[PDB]
């Protein structure tokens, strides 16, 4: 089996099946099940409530500055429904617990490849 970036990037990052987080336990559940919380607890992570063609379209928007200086980002016009996932100030890596809040913001990602797709997320403003 291989992965490439953009699936590891869908893997992360992307939950098209449902329209908002679908319960106080969502974050937990998921960053289980995505396996984001192999070898430590990753402190923070964003999934997308969107279509992946609406996401992968992002990657012909507003081109920005990525945080760390890279000029491969790329901002969404849209505003859409993702999730942030937090760790609680009781987490404690193997049993790895999270805070499931919502918004609707716009989306940074980084993009690679053809097709021209998202590879890293970068943040929601």
């Amino acid at each position: 089996m291989k992965e490439t970036a953009a699936a590891k990037f869908e893997r992360q990052h992307m939950d098209s099946s449902t329209s908002a987080a679908s319960s106080s336990n969502y974050c937990n559940q998921m960053m289980k099940s995505r396996n984001l919380t192999k070898d430590r607890c990753k402190p923070v992570n964003t999934f997308v409530h969107e279509s992946l063609a609406d996401v992968q379209a992002v990657c012909s928007q507003k081109n920005v500055a990525c945080k760390n200086g890279q000029t491969n980002c790329y901002q969404s016009y849209s505003t859409m429904s993702i999730t942030d996932c937090r760790e609680t100030g009781s987490s404690k890596y193997p049993n790895c617990a999270y805070k499931t809040t919502q918004a609707n913001k716009h989306i940074i990602v980084g993009c690679e490849g053809n097709p021209y797709v998202p590879v890293h997320f970068d943040a929601s403003v």
